[PDB]
This record gives structure tokens, C-alpha cells and sequence, in this order.
């Protein structure tokens, strides 16, 4: 079997480890610069379609056991009143539900099924790669521990699945445009309830300053005590913040005196936004950032994945749910073409397309959203 490295052992790395090891693709080692992996981050969305890919790698019943399957999203007005509402996960018509998790609990059960399918020697963490090089019919990557000690490893196929700062993706587009900024700033945390509606209903609100708020149960094991850890998200126009930090981080501390004040006039009645903010579990800050679509991913035996090869804005379908659905279709090439390169190659133009799609639509919508706001739904307060 050919030897396999991915970079990065984060969601996309590890989904994409079990999904070539379904498709019986080669000998797969993962390499994480982290010295361990830990369940960081707070709530996501996975979609029905990667929920599905999920349950096909066997993790349904891991995911039933901590995620919520939610079924409604309503976006109300400042007054507090549900002005839309539609069905989400199997109730709006998919075969499997939308799980709105803990990123870390996700991580976690990824991780799990790749040392009880792969081995634990599987996962090499502590070692991020820093040389790539395609040479001698293989790719030659040079990475480096902790302690600055040089680690040398050779494989068939280089996957790039190492994040927002991807390394990877830095070697094979070396005059790439720094990280876009999205012109957003974002907080986000979790915090607990005793109650959330019925603890599987998503709430969408914003005021006519274009300050944005998204809360959503995220914990199974919270509900079963009819109680819920609410995942919420806040987001207002970077022009309105100024510059939060110097670069993009994913576990950056945020403060409630940043971010506070802008729905510090909200008064939603039956939600109590104030109280949902100060009563955090913790908050994090965040620049929504995402890169130019790619006029090709891969070269050679190298290829990406997840957000190194698509950053997203962290909202909807995007991330997650994408770098599952890359690792599947991933999977898929390598097992239909004989030769690495073309299997790349197909694999790349069958997904990146759509992400580019994506990523400029995205761009657009926001855009037109502050160009909406900006010319002359009020907090009640
Ligand atoms: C600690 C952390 C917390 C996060 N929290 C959230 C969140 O709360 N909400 C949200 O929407 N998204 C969060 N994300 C991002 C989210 O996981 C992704 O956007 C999405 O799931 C796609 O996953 P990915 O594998 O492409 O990226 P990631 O999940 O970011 O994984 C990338 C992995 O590659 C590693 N890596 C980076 N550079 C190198 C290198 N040179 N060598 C070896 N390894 C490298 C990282 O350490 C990381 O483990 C978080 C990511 C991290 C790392």
C-alpha cells in the first residue's frame, strides 16, 4: 500500500484518515504540530450530508451520544417575536439529522476511531511540518518537535489538512494573498441553561446595526437532564471594533466588555441576551476571516484538504461539514484512478469548484449586508 502523511490532525485530518481507511487506501500517519490533541474550540454545525458520511464511518451512535439532532431554526425580532422559522435535520426533509456539536467532543470522537483503526502510532503529535519537497517519486517533508529537533518522513501522497495557518498550502501557493479579512468581528462561547425552548431549536436575531447574534444547544449530555449547554455566537462589523489582534487565532480569549456593548440595549424579552453573555462558560474572539478561491489546489503528489485548501467564513455549511465531504470524495479518487497525481487531480476539481462557489457567494451576501446597513429592528432599549 502507497504511504499516506496527512498534515494536521484536526477535524478534516482525522475524518479524512477514516475515510481512506474505509476506502482500504495505504499505510496513514497524521503529523500535528500541537504536543497533544484536545478538545478545543466550542459549538459547530455538521450538515445532513456529513452527518451521513459520518454515520457511514460507523460514528452515528458516537454522535447521537453528544450532539443535538436540531430541528428548527426561528429568527426573531428586538422585540423578541419569531418573525421565520423553517425545519433543519431530518424533519425538514434529510435522511440524517444536522448535529450541532462541541468541536472538541467532535475532535475527540475522530480521534478515538483513528487509533482503534489505525493504531495509536497513527497519530505522531508534537511534529509540525515545515520543508516540503517532492523528490526521488515521493514527497519528503521535513518536520520539527518541540524541543527544535529536525524529523525527517517520506510518503506517496501529501495531504494538506493543516488549518487556517496550513503549511502546505503556503509551500504550493508561496505568492498567495494574506488571510481576507471578512470585514466581521466574532465572539463566541457556550453557555448554560436550565431551559432553551425545547434544547434542539437554533435562534438567529439581529438589530438594524447589523450586530448579529446565533445560539444553538450543543450538548446531548446536557439534555439528559433537560438542561442545555446554549452555543452562541455574536458578530458585529469590525469597522465598529477596530483591530481585535494581529493574526487570526482559533483559541483566542475574548472580553465581555468588548462585546457586551453592542447588544447591550437588545431586550428580547423571553431571551435574555445579557444574561446569555455574562453568564459564559468562556469567550472567544475572532476575526472572520477567509482566503481567495484557488485557481487549483494541488500539484504533484501534494493536494489539500479542509480549511487549507477552502478557508471559510465560520457560519452555515462551511468548514466542517466541507472538510468531512472533502476527505470522502478524497477517498473516492485514490480508490478509482491507479496513478497518485490524476487521483489528486479529480479529486481537487470535483470540490473545489464548489468551494470557490462558496467562498465568493459568502463574500457577496456579507458585502451587500453592509452596504444595506450603512445607509440612513431597533434595540429597544
Ligand atoms: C483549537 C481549535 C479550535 C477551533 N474552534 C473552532 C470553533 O469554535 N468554531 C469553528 O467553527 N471552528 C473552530 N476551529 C476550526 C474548525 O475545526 C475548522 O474550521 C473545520 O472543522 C475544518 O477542519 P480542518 O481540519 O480543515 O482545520 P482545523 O480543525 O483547524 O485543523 C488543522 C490542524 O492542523 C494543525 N496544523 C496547523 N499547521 C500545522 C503544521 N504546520 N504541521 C502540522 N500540523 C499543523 C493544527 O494544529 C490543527 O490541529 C477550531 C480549530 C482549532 C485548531
Amino acid at each position: 500500500p502507497i504511504d499516506i502523511l496527512i498534515a494536521g490532525a484536526g477535524i478534516g485530518g482525522l475524518s479524512c484518515a477514516l475515510a481512506l481507511h474505509q476506502a482500504g487506501i495505504g499505510k496513514v500517519t497524521l503529523l500535528e504540530s500541537s504536543s497533544e490533541i484536545r478538545p478545543l474550540g466550542v459549538g459547530i454545525n455538521i450538515q445532513p450530508a456529513a452527518v451521513e458520511a459520518l454515520a457511514e464511518l460507523g460514528l452515528g451512535p458516537a454522535l447521537a451520544a453528544t450532539a443535538i439532532p436540531t430541528h428548527e431554526l426561528r429568527y426573531i425580532d428586538q422585540s423578541g417575536a419569531t418573525v421565520w422559522s423553517e425545519p433543519r435535520g431530518v424533519e425538514a426533509g434529510n435522511a440524517y439529522p444536522q448535529y450541532s456539536i462541541h468541536r472538541g467532543e467532535l475532535q475527540m470522537i475522530l480521534l478515538a476511531a483513528v487509533r482503534e483503526r489505525l493504531g495509536q502510532q497513527a497519530v505522531r503529535t508534537g511534529l509540525g511540518v515545515e520543508r516540503i519537497e517532492e523528490r526521488d517519486g515521493r514527497v519528503l517533508i521535513g518536520a520539527r518537535d518541540g524541543h527544535g529537533k529536525p524529523q525527517a518522513l517520506g510518503a506517496d501522497v501529501l495531504v494538506g489538512a493543516d488549518g487556517i495557518h496550513s503549511a502546505v498550502r503556503a509551500h504550493l501557493h508561496p505568492d498567495q494573498r494574506p488571510l481576507s479579512h471578512g470585514g466581521i468581528t466574532m465572539w463566541r462561547g457556550v453557555t448554560e441553561f436550565d431551559r432553551f425552548l425545547d434544547g434542539k431549536t437554533m435562534i438567529v436575531a439581529n438589530d438594524e446595526h447589523w450586530s448579529r447574534l446565533v445560539a444553538y444547544p450543543i450538548s446531548a449530555r446536557h439534555a439528559a437532564e433537560g438542561k442545555s449547554l446554549v452555543n452562541w455566537v455574536c458578530m458585529v462589523p469590525s469597522a465598529a471594533v477596530g483591530q481585535l489582534d494581529n493574526e487570526a487565532d482559533w483559541n483566542r480569549d475574548g472580553r465581555l466588555e468588548d462585546v457586551l456593548p453592542f447588544f447591550a440595549d437588545w431586550d428580547l424579552g423571553w431571551f435574555d441576551i445579557r444574561d446569555l453573555l455574562t453568564r459564559n462558560q468562556l469567550i472567544l474572539q475572532y476575526p472572520m476571516v477567509d482566503r481567495d478561491p484557488l485557481p487549483h489546489w494541488g500539484r504533484g503528489r501534494i493536494t489539500l484538504l479542509g480549511d487549507a485548501a477552502h478557508l471559510m467564513y465560520p457560519m452555515g455549511a462551511n468548514g466542517a461539514s466541507q472538510a468531512i465531504l472533502d476527505g470522502i470524495e478524497l477517498a473516492a479518487a485514490l480508490a478509482r484512478n491507479a496513478d497518485v497525481a490524476a487521483a489528486l487531480r479529480e479529486y481537487e476539481e470535483a470540490r473545489r469548484p464548489t468551494a470557490n462557489k462558496i467562498i465568493l457567494a459568502n463574500r457577496e451576501r456579507e458585502k451587500e449586508e453592509w452596504a444595506a446597513a450603512s445607509r440612513p429592528e431597533r434595540p429597544r432599549l
